[PDB]
């Protein structure tokens, strides 16, 4: 009886264990870490003797993934395109799509310019995936205490100035926030410097996240693309944009949004309607709307990325795909 | 002459006794502290002469189960069904049904899909029973602190944090009216850390243990039904909820429900009427009505849970088997 | 998993690699410190083996630039001119030009009065070029910090004062904007005297700012041009400063500008369009716009130095070039 759940746990059968899986594992967590800035904890491997090939991965032990393996997975390749097909199963919780490819088919898909796992990494690549999807629940209060503790060495002061603009709940809260919108938090020296300097000057904790997204949008353009090359951008209309900043009512703890059920269902089916075209595409709205968009879009919609007018410098074309706009809907269909 | 009443004390006659019943019931608490998160004292075993086979628990020495096991107790199931027919009795306090069972009947019980007891295992199965019952009754001020100085390990700053946030008999309180419905407190670190998020935004420890069912949503789910296979639901109407929503008076600790005994006692019945067609249902009801209808059918239905439209997701589907829904009485009968 | 952005990072292949690079880059290190005031970090080397000749740098972990230097690269000379062409490429976010020359061009090109580098110089004078463009990126609170702790062996008292009467965050901004402008902090006595002048009767750190401008103006004029020959200066006209200082509002922060963005633009395309005539051209407006001017231009002219009459002084002759003046637009186009 140990107070705490176990943070990380990956059940697997004993013919999926390999003697290379523990080292393959730490390699994803560091990838992981210099990826996302969130340091997850060790992962705590349990044999399950079954004669069906599953694993499992639980979160603070309670069961979050689970997959059973074929008799022919030995190659494994995610997601989808048009040059591989073949035995394509769907992961839950809209993770994405996996391939399983025979040898000559894998030797092919790489050579296509695909990455294809085999043996162990076949574990890793999953879990990957699934670590992915639940980053947000990796940083906490313990967890920024942790952070702001190692950036101690260096940057004292920072810390200590951080510490005098505010609580480590809303520091956590700032954090865990960036995190679930697939945002780095490994510059924590421009992410307490930004914290810092608004902090007097602002006390919400989503419009101290606003800020401090503006301050990074460098290194979003940088990982939403990597190339200059002109991704998609799907702008909203003004008549969406003005209809939920009419709904901004503003409490002692900041700013919320209040809209009926019949908007935000009408808003979220046009986006997944013009969403369905094109593989990927990054939604642009209003700097004072874009979080009540996110957060409206968040539940369904979490791997699309929303973007702000500001995020995007002057120096980046835009190559507008399609305009989304509506208007009300309960005082008059109008555009709906 | 030692202040303080015993927690846990298991009597038995010295038939029921076997020397490997201490190892079994330690078992038994180590898998109720890993279902519920709650640690159970060490349970007194005494051993009481006597002709007929009996056996009590009391709590804190207080007799709160008692049962005499026949002379033909060899093989125990908990609970009914068809396949299983023949000596069966009804534990008291409601606590469910037990059915004795021979050997060859329990051979093919246990090839029918069921778990059997034979052997000091009878009598864990029935404490265990009656320690899932009272529950509620092991969690308070005390046990909070031990939870919280166990928590201090790995999450020194988060117990601090929390203690910042709330003081030691409000945690208590919002961790026993967890227990109290069956929700897990094994994840101490996501339900600190909503603690610690909706303490600044509310005082109501009512309130913040519906934020804490609401961020603990995925567990109730998995625990309900551990398959996605879609288990019936029983929506209470808009005049219901209405009539119990009009009846929330505030003062200064709060909000609590004024209903007159009529309305009370007509859903009760109309919905105990409601849930004897099928063995198990889920009664879900909105948001701000919730907890007012646990509260007035906790005292009745302790076992039937009552699950808030928040606490489900948009990824489940909901099969709608009823719709119970009344309208006033004591100004006009109406639906009633 | 070591938390904190590592600051600086070059990745070369291995044939740019040279024995001499690390005493190179430490001398332009020393030269850039000299020059700015701004102690930069040690440049961390990371050896990449690539067929193709590559250079990459990375400022805390964000590649920032990124140049394949030709096959045929062994001389190069930054900027353009007329006596000097061929092999020409543009730096990207508009650092400026280079030049790749062959031996002899090289020699005339040395010859006619330009710095010219072969070997590991070539290298510095590129990450040089880069780290001019994003020194502003390496004065935060924590580099303040060390600053002044410097500053304690032979100014205690200073620093104590200074502290007295200012913040760190304050002195950390008012100094990042300095160093943003290419305003030399090295004379960090003059500085810390003049925010210890002005800080009580002035709490806005733009003022503070420009308070500091002023009275670093013998240097700022001295960087501009070295010697007191005439340089070009085009003066902003009287339409632009007195809609610029209209829309000047105050909140408790102190004064911000409120512009609408077809004046901004509009302003900005004239300037572009007066700026291309000549090489190097200084902007020169009245005392209580050049802040905001500076504000509202820096994002896209970065490079060039917005000035303020009452930083050049009575002894220094003006040669007005040109006189840039629009009125308001929205209302009417007026002179626009």
């Amino acid at each position: 009886m140990v107070p705490g759940a176990c943070p990380l746990i990956l059940r697997l059968s004993p013919t999926l264990h390999s003697a290379d899986l523990i080292r393959d594992i730490d390699a994803m967590r560091w990838f992981l870490f210099e990826d996302t800035g969130v340091p997850l904890p060790e992962v705590n491997i349990e044999v399950l003797p079954e004669p069906t090939e599953k694993l499992t991965v639980l979160l603070y032990q309670e069961p979050v993934f689970s997959l059973s393996i074929p008799a022919q997975a030995d190659y494994l390749l995610i997601g989808a395109d048009a040059s591989v097909v073949g035995d394509s199963q769907t992961l839950p919780n809209g993770m994405g799509q996996i391939c399983w490819l025979t040898k000559d088919m894998a030797h092919k898909a790489q050579g296509f310019g695909l990455d294809v796992f085999a043996g162990s990494q076949r574990i890793s690549a999953l879990l990957k995936c699934v670590l992915l999807r639940h980053m947000g629940e990796f940083i906490g209060v313990q967890e920024t205490r942790y952070l702001m503790n190692a950036m101690e060495k260096n940057y004292s002061e920072l810390v200590k100035e951080l510490q005098r603009q505010l609580p480590i709940n809303k520091i956590a809260e700032t954090l865990q926030r960036l995190v679930s919108e697939r945002v780095s938090i490994r510059d924590l020296r421009l992410i307490f410097g930004t914290l810092i300097d608004w902090a007097p000057r602002e006390k919400d904790v989503l419009m101290l996240t606003e800020y401090v997204r503006i301050a990074l949008r460098r290194h979003i353009l940088r990982r939403l693309n990597p190339e200059g090359k002109p991704l998609p951008i799907l702008r909203i209309g003004e008549g969406i944009e003005n209809l939920v900043r009419e709904s901004i009512r503003q409490t002692a703890m900041g700013t919320y949004t209040a809209l009926s059920s019949r908007h935000k269902t009408q808003i979220l089916q046009l986006i997944e309607q013009a969403l369905k075209q094109s593989a990927k595409l990054f939604i642009v709205t209003s700097v004072d709307t874009r979080r009540f968009l996110r957060k409206i879009t968040e539940a369904t919609l979490f791997d699309v990325p929303i973007l702000s007018w500001q995020e995007l410098g002057e120096e980046s074309l835009i190559q507008v795909v399609e305009s989304i706009d509506l208007s009300e809907e309960e005082l008059a269909d109008n555009e709906e």
